């Protein structure tokens, strides 16, 4: 919300344009409104499409996280329905699945998963997971071992193993999705072009408006400025949905909901 | 329609603009249409996009609900097709699937599912369901136990169990999808910014219009005001598709349809 | 075309604009182009977004019917490749799949399917289907019984059953999709808001145009009006793609195509040496 | 372009507008920019959305054809991986898969597939396929029989049969997708209505521009017309991606790509 | 490379100023209004186009994502299902890594021989370079490894099926990338817009001069920048497999894939 600084700067640019309107003819500078409508409308169209792309990206982040909840739910359900007896296996997989949620969060947030992982897994596993450059992936592999061992123990057939393997695939896609979102930002050129253009437009605007609106200039100018900046900053906040900002995803809340959901499903 | 108030208030502002037009040069105020055209078209573009995004949420909401009927239909079908004899299993599973629907509706409406659950299931189950933090997910698990037990008893093979398991996974996707839409709407910036913007534009508009239209100012002002507000409030409505507004989903109607479908003729089949 | 009444009314609205142009400022009423440019554009943006939604809905409808053909083709093909000898089963399943198509058509068209169902199926089955509150879904169940009986008999394994079952799932999605599109229209509020704004904008336009064009008003006002009315009525035809309008789906032809297709894949009287 | 006729008719309309503007006052017929500006922007928005839909259809066609390549590749891969010894089967299936591609291309183009089928299949099959009203569908069924026979011989299990059968479903989905996409006039005359709206706008525009640009009318008026006519005709092209009035290069290229690919995969190499 | 036209705009604006005094002398009028109409039209058309170009970029980024995902899970499956078959692990992983690099080369239209020799025995490198599509060949070879394990009875049809599905997924990636390479948005699009945006940008000062006088160049360059920025950004996103500044870092992505697959096989980069 550094926007209020930019709004103040606009009012200052407006009064400058008022006081210096007297010297217009003298300096030989003529500025009509029509060419600034053309520019403004274009910027609005471009901002419109840009804002759209940003929203889609935010939506995708939400979906991928939604999939974690879904896929981890059904995997646990599958475990209970196929092997209701093997509570030993349940606890191990549920922990791994809960670890995955937290590991992914920390990975995306660029924070330290050590505390959460130690809260969930034995140390032999925790140090092994943190040993991998890709810890979240390492958790999936370990979760895969449990299903694999259950198959080798003959407790799962190839079919029932396959039924569960699909859920690990689903989470692999989530990990992939999130990494792609995190590592690949919306092209820097989008923020580079638009911010330059919008800021300079808002700044130059009163100098074209002053000829027409005179004193009313500051009000009409700041209002158009507000509109364009608000739209522009919304797209900025949507672009990176894994940031810690107030407009972003409450990942902690989701990870807690996932953890509570799985522990609820095992009677813990 | 809370638009009518703002539409009426717009006519009041339009009278103010007519009577105060003479005094423009005295008060040192000049207002042309051109700047408001620029601002208006920009607001229209942004409203245009916003509304589209809202309709999307509505459409996805509707699709998620359509999947319930589809996946529930086929699961029953599969049961009727693979185990045509097991009517006791049929009835138990159906009642769960029906419970899932009503439970989901209550969840998204944040209302009490107790009445509907008792109507459908034994009390030992109603307490088990209301015990859970997520009752709808609990219902899925119970539905799952039924399919699971038919496999323990060797009535279902791994293959046919899987075929039916797939359908529960489908419902789980519906559950998660709906939660996504419900628990977190669009950003809160979207609503508070645009609503203020659209109305501040609407109130200032006559003051800029009066120069051109004079008396016809209130007419053309309320027209534009309507067009902009109509779109914003509709967008606002469709953003929460699980709410109780006019343009939202008839979830009650939908849950009936699901129920009637699953109990086709008291759950009978040749 | 009930659009042509609105164009005539536009001509008449232009004419009164021309003649009553005198008693304008004498009262004090003024109408310029720039404010109607803003409104017009706002309306054009809103129409554009709505039409987009309507087209999507039309595409989806076309897509869903597209799937019926794909799924029934493959289900018949699967029966041919897995159980090549069982032509009794073929004809039974084929007929149900044809029945499904016609039943679904009648359901969306809100017409009686008894004729078609009797043409295709024995009377016990027509009774069975019409007894259901959801007849088309009942046909799928019956189709599923055929596959299920072949599994009971051990002619199909659980795998081969599964392969065929998943095709019924496709048809189940089609049925659900179509029903959804039939009962969930583009929210009425859209069609309501746009219908009011477009009509009001078209009638007031020649009054806001007369100042600038004087006599040329009727010729310009109509051209603008027609544009907004054409684009609006395009959406109103695409939102209801199951009726018997000019823009709607030829569901009868498509049903024939499906009946033709399945009787092309079968129909080869087998065992003639 | 072939739209250079309407660009010339524009310049001719400009010259009419210049010379005749003198006799405008002696009636009281005027044309400002403001109304035609509104009309133009409105049309542009509509053209914008229409074009978007067209491009969408074009992309979907490219996807469906891309799937033929993918599915036909993986089916052949599966055959080599699961039944490496069964080359006679490899050959027959590959024949049908290549047949499917060409037969689909011909179907959508409404052109004669005889030559292409004759190069790939015995005249017995070619007659059978062309006897059917749905020849591409027939080829899929024939390819299916081949996979089915390997199963009945016990060479494929129900699982491995399933795996390959899935690929034939993909091709079936593609055939249907293409059939829908080729034979779907989503608007009846609304593609012509908007086209005529662009036509009239472009021919009335100089009469509205003359007051402001005078002689520079033809210069600006043709440029505006060019933009509108180009965008309209582009949407018209993308609308019908399988049209005889479209580009055949990509469709023929793909059929050759798939053929080259499938022969490479079975080591047969080029077919004469 | 745009700053050449940004300059040419200022020059054309100067021409517009110095030749404004000859305007009525020649009898040429240019108002802003008709250029607003044309400007907005182009802005709408650029707006949609840029949107389309983005989709291609996102799809390409998505397809490459699947490579990481599909290969990760394929290795995971090998480890979970055949934990003792480390010969198979290494061979398959080498093919998966080969596929990644070969795809990078395929799309960039470069020579894969360097990378192939680093990863595979020489007989295979020949077999691969012999094929019309080398990447497709690598998948077939990866498929042979799974197929061999099946005949040996180490994999059931079901477990073979599970692994096969991942090769199918990569085939889809191959097809997808191939489609985004070989088929750009047709010739028409760029030939229309690029010329149109240019001609508009250079003719705009002539129309702006009346209203703006000297301020012409400043306003005209501002509009021109906006229109050209958007136009060129769209062009960069259109071809996502190029080596341009705002394009997929395919070298970096292939490293990530290789590192991930090494990590999973208990090896070190
Ligand atoms: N393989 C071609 C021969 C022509 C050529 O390669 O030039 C055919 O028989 O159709
Ligand atoms: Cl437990
Ligand atoms: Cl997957
Ligand atoms: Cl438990
Ligand atoms: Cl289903
Ligand atoms: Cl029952
Ligand atoms: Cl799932
Ligand atoms: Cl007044
Ligand atoms: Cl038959
Ligand atoms: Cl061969
Ligand atoms: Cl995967
Ligand atoms: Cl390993
Ligand atoms: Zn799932
Ligand atoms: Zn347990
Ligand atoms: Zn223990
Ligand atoms: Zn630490
Ligand atoms: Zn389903
Ligand atoms: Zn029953
Ligand atoms: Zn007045
Ligand atoms: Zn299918
Ligand atoms: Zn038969
Ligand atoms: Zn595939
Ligand atoms: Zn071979
Ligand atoms: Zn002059
Ligand atoms: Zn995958
Ligand atoms: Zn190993």
């Amino acid at each position: 919300s550094k926007i209020i600084f930019r709004l103040l700067l606009n009012v200052l640019m407006s009064i400058i344009a008022i006081i210096s309107y007297q010297w217009y003819e003298q300096l030989g500078i003529h500025l009509t409104v029509a060419p600034f409508s053309l520019l403004g409308i274009a910027i609005a169209i471009f901002l419109g499409f840009r804002n759209s792309a940003s929203y889609s990206r935010f939506v995708e982040a939400r979906n991928l996280w939604g999939t974690v909840l879904i896929a981890e739910r059904t995997l646990v359900r599958q475990l209970r329905n196929i092997l209701p007896a093997e509570h030993d296996a349940h606890r191990r997989i549920v922990s791994y699945l809960v670890a995955f949620s937290w590991s992914l969060k920390h990975q995306l947030r660029k924070t330290d998963p050590t505390a959460d992982l130690r809260r969930l897994l034995p140390e032999e596993r925790v140090t092994e997971i943190l040993a991998s450059s890709m810890p979240t992936n390492r958790i999936l592999l370990l979760a895969g071992n449990e299903i694999g061992q259950l198959r080798e123990a003959g407790k799962l057939s190839d079919i029932t193993y396959g039924l569960m393997d699909n859920k690990l695939d689903e989470l692999a896609h989530v990990l992939g999705g999130c990494e792609r979102l995190a590592t690949t930002p919306v092209p820097f050129a989008y923020t580079l072009i638009l911010q330059r253009t919008v800021y300079l437009f808002c700044t130059l605007l009163p100098f074209a408006l002053v000829g027409d609106l005179h004193y009313m200039t500051p009000f009409v100018s700041v209002f158009i400025s507000y509109t364009f900046l608000s739209w522009d900053s919304l797209a900025e906040e949507l672009e990176d949905p894994f940031a810690t900002a107030a407009n972003d995803l409450p990942l902690n809340a989701m990870c807690n909901t996932i953890e509570r959901n799985l522990l609820d499903m095992t009677g813990q």
